[PDB]
């Protein structure tokens, strides 16, 4: 199993209409059966164009990383999320409201704040004022939990509150372009599944709507 279950668990416990409707990948790779596992998932659901939902584990890491693009008509952000554990002593929490429009400042009042001296990331361009951003061990990632939840509960209101209908896939151009340009997926999929497989999981699953 995986550290993850109770962020993965809240998170369609707030939407439980994200019904898996494309099993994308289920890939093993890595060293040799296979010791790296990808699960790959795609979900539709009640005011989401998709819920793209990427979990690898191999013996040393554990990365869930999921983006939820919701139906395009009402200006609203996508949720994205990177739950990455490297090592036993290793882990960084990401997740935020992440705005299709470039250069834009989006904020929820309430929400912890960040600044955002955080430096892989840039506050205002498809990252919001509230960007959650933790460093920490395995055995206490439960600590952010409800802080979790508190995104999730403000998501959940501002996309009841809105109701999108829209399927403007290119909304998210620009988005999905500039998120492809960060590391270092690309190449750690090329070394544990091989170019092809990285290639199209980069492309044609994580940031398709370039
Ligand atoms: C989805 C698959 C995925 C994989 C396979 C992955 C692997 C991964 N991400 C890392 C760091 C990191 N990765 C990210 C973020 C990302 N990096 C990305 O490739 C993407 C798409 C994001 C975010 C959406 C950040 C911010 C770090 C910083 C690590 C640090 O604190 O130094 C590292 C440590 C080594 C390095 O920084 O080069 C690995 C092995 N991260 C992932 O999200």
């Amino acid at each position: 199993k995986t550290i993850w279950q109770n962020y993965i668990d809240a998170l369609f416990e707030t939407f439980p209409q994200l019904e898996i409707s494309e099993v994308w990948a289920k890939w093993d790779g890595g060293n040799v059966g296979g010791d790296a596992k990808l699960t790959a998932n795609i979900r539709t659901g009640e005011h989401f164009l998709k819920a793209r939902e990427a979990h690898i584990v191999d013996p040393n890491s554990d990365i869930y990383n999921t983006i939820l693009y919701p139906k395009t008509g009402a200006d609203l952000p996508c949720f994205g999320m990177d739950l990455m554990k490297f090592s036993d002593k290793k882990v960084i929490i990401v997740f935020d409201f992440q705005h299709p429009r470039e250069k834009y400042l989006f904020s929820v009042d309430g929400l912890p704040e960040d600044d955002g001296k955080y430096r892989f990331f840039e506050m205002g361009n498809h990252f919001s004022k509230n960007i959650f951003v933790r460093y920490c061990k395995p055995d206490e990632v439960d600590q952010y939990l409800d802080t979790f939840k508190l995104y999730l509960t403000k998501y959940k209101e501002m996309i009841d509150n809105n109701k999108p209908v829209g399927e403007d896939t290119t909304v998210y151009s620009d988005f999905d372009t500039y998120m492809t340009e960060l590391d270092p997926v690309r190449g750690y999929m090329k070394n544990k599944f091989g170019e092809g497989r990285s290639e199209a999981f980069v492309n044609d699953f994580l940031f398709s709507y370039k």
